[PDB]
């Protein structure tokens, strides 16, 4: 199923007609960082296989719902379970409930992911709000706007310079500085590893040289649907681990430790993200 | 359809029988670059969906044209209308026109291209010669050669070490100073973006530290296509922006400013191709 | 077909059946380096095409069996004609056989391919015993694991960086020394690069300042389903040419010069590994 200017109309037309929902805001979640879904008041929850159109979910299972309410006086609109491109999703797939946002008429779009450390100064635990990416996916012909233009959503050659919003970045320092966890907060470049193996010791260290401080697995392709729509985004990864650090000691990765440190930062990053959907600016 | 033999043959068969010219050059031009095409002596116009197994445009759209006749003397054939990989299309939909190319004579390929800078002394308007190419794709497994090879063609293995002609290079350079415009001129490596999208700020500074000095979303399949059948190969980008000095001061690229440059730099660069062609040792 | 638990012990059902062999050990050899495959003792052959759910390589043509047998007391299971992914081979065809190899109860798996060389000390004729590997297809969403997760076989995320065993490498080394030939023997990082073109000459000179010492078309895919079902694995490398010295010079590579150094140290190579298998500790 394309993700076109019909399909993504006739999958906005069956949700506007459950939930009564107008939402401003949408939100993708990182694994074990969706507690915020479940403190939406007013919730309507849709499972993606009732949604026209929508991708089908069941070869990998696990949960896959659109949730519909509200946050702090806000309407926002979350996907609860993520679609991932290492699970083989095509380019459509993709980009489809990304445009249906679009249409209900989201303006601002939050990301949260778990992500490697590159960067010496990035420890287990710290936040790193990304201004910049490098796409070595988008380099190597599997850009997640491969295909036939949309024309009805965006342009065929979209500029990348302004895809992380520099006043979102601004407001989420200010918060991070109101409640003094502004040591836990920086800043840095995404490269997008495109998975499911985790980025290997010298993988790592060719990215170190290349000016990387963050590798991962998702949130790229979001980000550039979102961009050709003219949706801002503000995307945080969450540092699992630092992988120089542990290329030199030969210490392990695995999901496991992975959701373990998501679990030691879930109530700090729900706290964070829900003080930035009240006090944005919609744009 | 497959680009292999047979079917390539059924395309030149239909391609002689309607033209009766037997073309020793073949060019290929960039976005707004194609005047030349209109000055083609003696021309016939065959649309793409008329020849037997050429590949499918009309999702894209827009211009898709063989057009044969004479320039400066010489017997060219033309692509009206590019196959870029970012639209879709697969290997054997870019490979089979290029074989066409082969199985009706032609012996030189020349090509133009719209491309961002990334060494320090481009600046736009410029022209730089390619000597060589990095190729994402062709690393990450989407080569354009990447399938069962074509032993009619040539070898499995291609060796690219001289996909670009010297000769042809200083051929082009000393025109360029007969005119005095090789003040405008440069040499350097050509960087594969798979596209659709520019070149991040980023992405702009990770060329510069591997040592790319132009970064482009086209002509390295084709580049590899004819050095695969044994075609030589001249390819020259014109820098639409200087990508570092953009990502330094905050400024945008979009598809209107490059077809500006494009329009500053047609006549002078049909001037140029058309003195090339004409003084081109065949080979 | 899916190289899933079902398919893949359907093909184990037949090869059990037919050769009444349980390897311990597998191998994959490379371009003109599997002399070792025809002195395997009490041998029995078995041709892909008779083997439930073992991919189709008619397209590809010539050699494709498996062959089982004894090697120096120990049972082995060989592939006698690679599988490489340049040929278009998908990432279910590339994983099935190696899973096979899992249920029949292989616990080792030896592999020597030929490649570029990249660091300055590497000679034609040389070996490079591989401890990583930068996996550029990886990276750009073409990982030979990129699908649905086999629950059965192993992990969603796995990690790399014990992929290649230690003591392994420690043996292999300990055993050029006491026949010595240590001289010829180097370790280094292995870089994929999807073919099949030879690495140009400036992707050479980016891959030198990446920090790999090796560049070749393969192993990567096979490295990355062992260890995701916990075979271990050790992958030798044998130098056909220092890419960077033949950019230098001008020099050209092609498959012929490939294969006479594959002949120049095909025995000495199948004594190597003749004496690894028979000194191997199993796990
Ligand atoms: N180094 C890492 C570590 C974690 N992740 C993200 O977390 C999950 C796998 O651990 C996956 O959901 C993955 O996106 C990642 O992408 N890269
Ligand atoms: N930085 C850039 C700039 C331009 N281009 C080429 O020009 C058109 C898009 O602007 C496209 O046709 C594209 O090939 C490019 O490839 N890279
Ligand atoms: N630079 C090189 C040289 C060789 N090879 C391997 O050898 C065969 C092609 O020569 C192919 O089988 C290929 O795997 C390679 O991968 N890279």
């Amino acid at each position: 199923v394309v993700a076109n200017y019909e399909n993504a109309s006739m999958a906005a037309d069956y949700i506007k007609r459950v939930s009564n929902v107008l939402p401003d805001i949408g939100i993708i979640c990182g694994s074990g960082l969706g507690k915020l879904i479940e403190e939406i008041e007013e919730r309507k929850v849709i499972p993606y296989i009732n949604i026209p159109n929508f991708p089908k979910t069941t070869v990998a299972g696990h949960v896959g719902n659109l949730v519909l309410g509200s946050v702090g006086g806000r309407k926002i609109v979350a996907m609860q379970g993520r679609l991932h491109m290492y699970e083989g999703y095509s380019n459509q797939e993709i980009a489809l409930p990304i445009r249906v946002m679009k249409l209900l008429g989201v303006r601002v779009l939050l990301i949260t992911n778990l992500a490697g450390g590159i960067n010496r100064k990035l420890k287990s635990g710290d936040f790193v709000l990304i201004k910049g990416h490098i796409n070595f996916p988008g380099l190597g012909l599997n850009n997640v706007l491969v295909g036939p233009n949309q024309d009805e959503f965006g342009p065929r050659f979209p500029d990348l310079s302004n895809a992380y919003d520099r006043l979102l970045q601004q407001l989420a320092l200010k918060i991070a500085q109101e409640n003094d966890f502004q040591d836990l907060v920086h800043e840095g470049v995404y490269a997008f590893n495109g998975g499911p193996t985790y980025e290997s010791p010298d993988e790592s260290n060719m990215l170190l040289k290349l000016g990387c401080d963050v590798v991962g697995m998702s949130t790229v392709p979001e980000v550039i649907i979102a961009c050709h729509c003219g949706i801002k985004v503000l995307a945080v990864s969450l540092i699992a681990n630092n992988s120089i650090l542990d290329a030199e000691n030969d210490v392990s990765i695995n999901h496991e430790k992975v959701l373990a440190v998501a679990e030691k930062r879930a109530d700090l990053l729900q706290m964070w993200f829900k003080e930035i959907i009240t006090r944005l600016p919609l744009d």
